[PDB]
């Protein structure tokens, strides 16, 4: 009931007691482990799972008890009256509203509890933008531009989240239909192949079906498609001066510029759902900075993404006949050297997978010491390249689900009553 986790590189043992406070389920049973299912049935919030008023107060109490425990005023009159006040408000409204202080605590701890995030060492330095007074898609557009400009900070990137009004009935739902705020377009070709980013080919067409005029090229920054209070979503173009991009060059290979690759500086997930004290925030774009491998390995070299191992090994002139020449591996390392070098020489914040995984072990030690545990998903924490030469490969990690949390949710174009 007080489980142990070992680092087999260092023989370090940590003791997890935090998992006891866990409430959500994981998908695994005593007889089957689901730790490699990408979007487990549990990790999703459908708009039908509107917690009724009966369900709402325990969730509200539980969250309020840890918040007041966090500010060392647990059990005081202030806690008791806030407990009573929200109880009364859930009676009256069948929902309730978070204080600004409770919203910042909730948001920071959803990040803190994100077992799949390797960058959590920074969880307490997060800038919370309260957009719960927003009412229109134009207002959403304005909040989001302000978020991008703030978080980008001229390349000195700053973590942030913008929180739009919470779900109520489920049919009046604020949603950012983009999966990230800044993404490159993807166009299918007349010959079947794909221009830009194959991930977004359906989303790119949805923007055109709603009227987007596509420059039909590679790295075309998509428009924001914003839905407000359940209304049909409307297209907006982020001012280009607000979208900071890094041209990718290599510190040895001068032919690397002619590849003509670039990437945006700001990773800003926009499709997920923030859950706090039983309330569901369907639109909550949050941004940080990139770990290099996200761009260099997954974005650039996933078979179904930009898939550039081909041309890079070509220009490196590699033994591309044999599978066992590791030409793929060889081109992958050079590509990721280039991503880091470009961002750093341009003063845009980026972290390499070695520094990031070291910081997460260090972060893990802090959580087990001053919190009693740290939920962690090894399948996601280990970087997609050079796994065992980073310290997180050798670290045992207990995965469990704590609230407040970030959840996945259906893409809005499958649930929307147009
Ligand atoms: C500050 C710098 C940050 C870095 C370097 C970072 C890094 C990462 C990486 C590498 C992943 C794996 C995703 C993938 O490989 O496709 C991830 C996932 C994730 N990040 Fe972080 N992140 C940062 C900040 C944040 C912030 C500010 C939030 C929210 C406020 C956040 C929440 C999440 C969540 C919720 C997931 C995974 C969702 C899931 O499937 O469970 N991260 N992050
Ligand atoms: C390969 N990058 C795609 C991807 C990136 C990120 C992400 C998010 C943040 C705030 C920072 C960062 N550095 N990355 C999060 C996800 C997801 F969807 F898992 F949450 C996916
Ligand atoms: C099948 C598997 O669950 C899926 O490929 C996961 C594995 N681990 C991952 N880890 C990270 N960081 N990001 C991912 O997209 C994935 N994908
Ligand atoms: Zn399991």
């Amino acid at each position: 009931r007080f489980l142990k986790v070992k680092n087999w590189e260092t023989d370090v043992v940590l003791t997890d007691t935090l998992h006891l406070k866990s409430t959500l389920e994981t998908g695994c049973t005593e007889h089957i482990c689901m730790g490699s299912i990408m979007l487990p049935s549990q990790h999703t919030r459908k708009p039908e799972d509107v917690a009724t008023k009966d369900q709402l107060f325990p969730l509200a109490k539980e969250f309020l008890d840890q918040y007041y425990s966090s500010i060392k005023r647990f059990g005081s009159k202030a806690h008791m009256d806030r407990l009573e006040e929200v109880n009364k408000e859930i009676e009256s409204t069948s929902t309730y509203q978070l204080k600004d202080t409770e919203l910042i605590y909730g948001a920071k701890h959803a990040w803190r509890n994100a077992s799949r995030c390797v960058g959590r060492i920074q969880w307490s330095k997060l800038q919370v933008f309260d957009a719960r007074d927003c009412t229109t898609a134009h207002g959403m557009f304005n909040y989001i531009c302000n978020h991008v400009k703030y978080a980008t900070n001229k390349g000195n990137l700053r973590s942030a989240i913008t929180i739009f009004p919470q779900r109520t009935d489920g049919k009046h739902d604020f949603r950012v239909w983009n999966s990230q705020l800044i993404r490159y377009a993807g166009y299918k070709q007349p010959d079947g192949s794909t221009l830009g980013d194959p991930a977004n080919v359906q989303f790119t067409e949805i923007c055109i079906q709603q009227g987007w005029k596509a420059p039909r090229g590679r790295f075309d920054v998509l428009p924001l498609l914003l839905q407000a209070n359940g209304n049909d979503p409307e297209l907006f173009q982020i001012p280009p001066e607000l979208v900071l991009e890094v041209p990718i060059r290599h510190p040895k290979f001068d032919w690397f510029k002619d590849l003509g690759l670039k990437w945006y500086g700001l990773p800003a997930v926009s499709n997920m759902l923030l859950e706090i004290g039983g309330l569901e925030f369907s639109a909550c774009p949050f941004s940080g900075w990139y770990m290099g491998t996200e761009i260099g390995v997954r974005d650039y070299c996933d078979n179904s993404r930009y898939n550039i191992l081909e041309e890079v090994a070509k220009k490196m002139d590699l033994d591309m006949r044999k599978t066992s020449s590791l030409w793929k591996d060889q081109a992958l390392v050079e590509i990721n050297i280039a991503v880091l070098y470009s961002f750093q020489s341009d003063k845009v914040t980026i972290v390499d997978h070695h520094s990031a995984t070291e910081s997460f072990i260090k972060h893990m030690e802090n959580e087990y010491r001053c919190r009693g545990g740290c939920p962690a998903d090894w399948v996601w924490i280990v970087p997609p390249m050079s796994g065992s030469i980073t310290p997180v490969f050798h670290q045992e990690m207990l995965n469990y689900r704590l609230t407040p949390s970030f959840e996945y949710q259906p893409d809005p174009w499958n649930t929307h009553v147009w």
